[PDB]
């Protein structure tokens, strides 16, 4: 029983890139401790949205909100540390997905 997701779908499943964070620490941090965050993202449809970045955005937002609930509460617990990784993550995630999804829906449907 979700409380916030106008039926967000789940992506099939991606890869973990690195995340040159730019810090010596939030690199090694993370190529360490990566096994905890999901390899995957929620969005809505591209196509309800008209542009990239409201949607990557409520992407971030709704990937996060989806785990704050479920994952957390009475399971695991992002840090305010793990909570920017995930940002990082995430926006870089979506906008992957989006490579799929916008293109996709796109090179032989969209026209603008």
């Amino acid at each position: 029983v979700v409380g916030g997701l106008g039926g967000y779908m789940l992506g099939s499943a991606m890869s973990r890139p690195m995340i040159h964070f730019g810090n010596d620490w939030e690199d090694r941090y993370y190529r360490e401790n990566m096994y905890r965050y999901p390899n995957q993202v929620y969005y809505r449809p591209v196509d309800q949205y008209n542009n990239q970045n409201t949607f990557v955005h409520d992407c971030v937002n709704i990937t996060i909100k989806q785990h704050t609930v479920t994952t957390t509460t009475k399971g695991e617990n992002f840090t305010e540390t793990d909570v920017k990784m995930m940002e990082r993550v995430v926006e870089q995630m979506c906008v992957t997905q989006y490579q799929k999804e916008s293109q996709a829906y796109y090179d032989g449907r969209r026209s603008s």
